[PDB]
């Protein structure tokens, strides 16, 4: 899970 993924919605949905 990557924390800072807010203002650009691209690094939220692939982080394990």
């Amino acid at each position: 899970p990557c924390s800072i993924c807010s203002n650009n919605p691209t690094c939220w949905a692939i982080c394990k």
